[PDB]
């Protein structure tokens, strides 16, 4: 339900597009905006949608909820990375919202996303711009993913179990960690590369609750080993 | 071709919009840019305007009537948030995209826009061959002007890309899955002659991630660093 759709803007800087973005969204039949660390300040039409952005410091914040995060970039500066068009966006994000919140964040205007921010997503989507032009203004960006998923949501309207939220991944990521700090895989003050390693491979695989609970299971099952 | 694909302007009311509109088109490779009647004077040199938008201005066609804009085409489609007073037939904007990249191929095609706030008037609309509404918020169903060039152009490009593998590592996967299930019995996680239920569940977990050879490096280095 489109309800559950996050339109996250990640430290977003120029008045206007606060405004732009906010009146795709509702277009759309978007309302669920979350702001990370705005530079500018919540005087445009889709009042009630920025009247009711959740702000928050940090971008794991917006992110902690969703069963489903997908980031946006004109390229990639990542390893690979699983990839959906936007087409393939709009249908994920609308079988995801009918049980659990799904994070779609967007990055800068002229910065973008960074690498960090982007390795906590499960998805990237690269809209197929002008390869010689290929950044969209913000909002523009937001009105192309907005329409994607308002038709997928469309087609649902025509006539599975979630996922475990970024909230548990987080907590087997650490019993991950202290289980390689255990073993002495991993060294006390760790730079967190090898553990970037291991959320890239997890990501891509996107365990289930289950397989998560199995997960855990081997894990505590090390620690008695010691 | 995408230079045949001409975008349509009728009387636009701000600029800035332009600049937008221009922005728009050349993300998507379009750079056709036609106005009826600006009642604005797009600036071109501008610093403010983006990269590739400067140009689409100044090689716009500004002319008087609609009909101009639309001479030579073969086909014309209109844009309206909604238009019920008329029997003209409709277009999602995918059909759009791929009507419109098929007929460019031979011969221009004008896709219209038109004032912000008021849209196209009927005698306009109906100079159009096709009406394209983008499925919209009952509530909130008109596209700012750029926005709503920018989902035509992005349709239009995508039907336009349109016209122009088994996992490798299945052995060293094997040879991890043994190690692992080697480790799971050290470790009493599952017992001697399990039914392969946690490992079945395991192996499906992995193999849709079709690990790399990297990724198989750094596992098997975990489990080495268990039996320690
Ligand atoms: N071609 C594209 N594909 C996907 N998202 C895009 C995009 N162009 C712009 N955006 C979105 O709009 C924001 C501002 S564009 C920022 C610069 C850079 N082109 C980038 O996207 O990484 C981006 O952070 C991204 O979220
Ligand atoms: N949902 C939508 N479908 C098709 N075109 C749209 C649209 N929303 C805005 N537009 C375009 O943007 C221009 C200015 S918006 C003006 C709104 C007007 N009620 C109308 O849609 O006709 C319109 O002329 C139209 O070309």
């Amino acid at each position: 339900m489109l309800q559950n759709i996050r339109i996250v803007l990640v430290e977003t800087s120029h008045t206007g597009n606060m405004g732009s973005v906010a009146r795709a969204m509702k277009t759309m039949g978007l309302t669920n905006l979350w702001l990370v660390n705005p530079l500018v300040k919540p005087a445009a039409g889709a009042s009630d949608v920025i009247g009711n952005a959740h702000i928050v410091d940090t971008l794991d914040e917006a992110l902690a909820g969703c069963s489903l995060v997908v980031g946006t970039s004109a390229r990639s500066r990542t390893l690979p990375w699983p990839m959906l068009d936007p087409r393939e966006c709009g249908l994920k994000s609308v079988a995801e919202a009918a049980n659990t919140p799904v994070a779609l964040v967007f990055g800068r205007e002229r910065v973008g996303l960074t690498n960090e921010e982007l390795q906590k997503c499960h998805y990237h989507v690269a809209i197929a711009a002008n390869p010689e032009y290929s950044s969209l203004n913000l909002a523009m960006a937001v009105q192309v993913i907005a329409y994607e998923v308002r038709m997928a949501w469309l087609a649902t309207q025509e006539n599975e179990t979630p996922y475990p939220l970024v909230d548990d991944l987080e907590r087997f990521y650490g019993h991950l960690e202290q289980t390689l700090l255990a073993t002495g895989f991993i060294r006390e003050n760790h730079p967190g590369q090898v553990m970037n390693k291991l959320r890239r491979l997890f990501t891509r695989a996107r365990p289930e609750s289950q397989e998560l609970n199995i997960l855990r299971g081997i894990l505590a099952s090390i620690e008695q080993q010691n």
